[PDB]
């Protein structure tokens, strides 16, 4: 078509692509890890590297259970994955019963199986297996259930997925079977980073096939949102997932469509939308993001045994999660034969009820000054939300919409709550003018003091999990200062509010080490913003002395040691 809006490199992408209001408005979607690795459900999905590590439990589980390697490889589950009760329409009604707006299947995992009409790749479910073209099957019934149709790509990882079948006997040896990849070593580097160290990870191949891949699910689907796995961000791919970033931008121009690409790594917050992995953010971030993380604390596609959250732990990490201006994008792993196992069916359903009752805090809403308070941060970060934290009424999470104010309690109380946030050093001229909890026909009784406002329970829950006030108010709220580290000084960050009809100006004030710095913000009605402040030759750190006023009303020292 020749559009060529977007070169391929990260400078281009950046003067042109705007992360879209709808992924900001949609907040939550369904994950559905499915493929060969089902058939076995022993493990993980990455059953396909470890069956070929001789010595591993599962290389020794699939010897004794299915026969050495040199007799039944990965491959040969391919037969047995007949996808015999597979439905879309009937994986759309439960993805959308859960209240989730957009929906990711896996187009192709780490094991090198294609789960849609692939072209250049002959190991893929038209021609195997499921004999059908599940990716287009499920973005037909996507259109039908008036969703939005994502998809997950993490061939990357085929590279050398299979390596370890190159150091025993086995089917992977025979390296004109192309389902096994390109046999190399897993690139170095710990976690969530670019470095590869001596194994970069892909090879001309790959990334030529990498390309071919996602050129035929751009071409073929024009997916919403395309997801990608961790590798894509190791340097020696760069180029070549810049190369697929132009192209897809450039194809959702002529599509009238906007879209979303998510990396864990490697890539800037603005170009694409930053992906955590089984963990959450602890801040407000300014750009969107998304945690990505699977009802099954052990694995992603089904396996037997799996321990499923409660829908509390997902309810309470996904307020959070929308609180500091992240999206949920949360796993189902459907069973072989096409189906979802009932315990995931229960809270993806549970979800959807509490979504029914308490969306309007959840759908369109933005980060407020500040997204918590109470005693329980909760966790953050990669790998770490499997534990799940034991909120009180006081753990509260804030939204905003239409200039209302949500605030979430992450548990019951019979009692009251006293919001700190809304205590009087953080504000100026705050009238609250109604509050109520939603799905509740009892009118709540509230009163503001000095140390905030102060509300009462109503008499009836009217969802479990998690409990939504909503407040209009009038005024201007300040967030407390967080304090960043930099060289000889110190950043100052908060967020302010105005909640008033009219505009207002404000003044901050940051008084460190007797090094006053002050500015004056325009803050236009029904509006918030950020301020970044700097104090600098600060000598020391760790022994500042701070002082943060709100228009000449001290908001925070710090009056105890380290
Ligand atoms: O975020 C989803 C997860 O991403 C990677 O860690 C994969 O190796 C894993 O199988 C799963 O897909
Ligand atoms: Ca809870």
């Amino acid at each position: 078509k020749g559009t060529d809006v977007f070169k391929a490199d990260s400078a281009s992408i950046a003067q042109n692509y705007t992360i879209p209001e709808w992924f900001k408005d949609a907040k939550f979607g369904i994950f559905i890890h499915w493929g060969v690795y089902s058939v076995p459900a022993y493990g993980s999905e990455w059953y396909s590297r470890w069956m070929y590590k001789e010595g591993h439990p599962i290389n020794k589980y699939h010897v004794q259970t299915y026969g050495p390697l040199t007799k039944f490889g990965y491959k040969d589950f391919i037969p047995m994955f007949k996808a015999e009760n597979f439905n879309a329409d009937e994986w759309l009604a439960v993805v959308k019963s859960s209240g989730a707006q957009y929906i990711v299947p896996v187009a192709e995992h780490h094991d090198g199986f294609a789960m849609y009409s692939s072209t250049f790749n002959k190991w893929n479910a038209v021609d195997m297996g499921p004999k059908r073209d599940i990716i287009g099957e499920l973005k037909e019934a996507t259109k039908k259930a008036g969703l939005r149709f994502g998809l997950s790509s993490h061939r990357c990882e085929n590279a050398w997925f299979y390596e370890y079948g190159m150091e025993t006997p086995s089917d992977v040896q025979d390296t004109t079977i192309t389902l096994y990849g390109e046999r190399l070593h897993e690139p170095e580097g710990q976690g969530m980073t670019p470095y590869c160290g001596k194994y970069e990870g892909s090879n001309e191949r790959s990334r030529r096939q990498f390309l071919m891949h996602t050129y035929e699910l751009i071409d073929k689907y024009q997916p919403e949102l395309i997801w990608f796995d961790w590798t894509v961000g190791k340097y020696p791919f760069q180029p070549t997932f810049y190369k697929f970033m132009a192209y897809y931008y450039n194809s959702a121009l002529d599509w009238n469509k906007e879209v979303v690409v998510n990396t864990k790594f490697g890539y800037g917050d603005n170009i694409q939308v930053f992906d955590i992995e089984r963990g959450k953010s602890d801040r407000i971030r300014e750009y969107p993001w998304q945690t990505d993380t699977s009802v099954g604390k052990k694995s992603w596609s089904y396996c037997v045994g799996e321990e499923n959250k409660s829908p509390d732990h997902i309810i309470d990490d996904f307020v959070d999660i929308v609180s500091k201006n992240g999206n949920l994008l949360l796993n189902i792993g459907p069973k072989a034969d096409g189906t979802i196992t009932d315990e995931q069916k229960n809270v993806l359903a549970e979800i959807g009820k509490w979504l029914k009752t308490n969306g309007e805090a959840i759908y369109g809403s933005r980060p407020w000054v500040i997204a918590s308070e109470g005693h329980n941060a909760g966790t953050a970060g990669y790998m770490t939300d499997n534990t799940k934290t034991e909120y009180t009424a006081d753990d509260i999470r804030f939204t905003t919409c239409d200039n209302n104010l949500y605030a979430v309690s992450l548990a019951w109380t019979d009692g009251s709550v006293t919001i700190k946030s809304l205590a009087t050093k953080y504000c100026r001229n705050v009238e609250i003018e109604s509050v109520e909890m939603l799905g509740s026909s009892e009118k709540i009784d509230y009163k503001m003091t000095d140390e905030g406002l102060v509300v009462n329970f109503p008499k009836n829950k009217p969802t479990e999990y998690a409990h939504v006030f909503k407040i209009k108010l009038k005024g201007v709220v300040v967030s407390k200062p967080l304090y960043d580290k930099v060289d000889n000084g110190c950043l100052i960050t908060v967020r302010v509010a105005n909640h008033n009809a009219e505009d207002a100006n404000v003044t901050l004030k940051s008084v460190v080490d007797g090094n006053e710095v002050s500015t004056q913000v325009a803050v236009k009605a029904k509006s918030e913003q950020w301020v970044k402040m700097q104090n600098k030759d600060v000598k020391s750190f760790d022994d500042m002395s701070c002082k943060f006023y709100f228009n000449d009303n001290l908001t925070y020292e710090n009056e105890f040691k380290k």
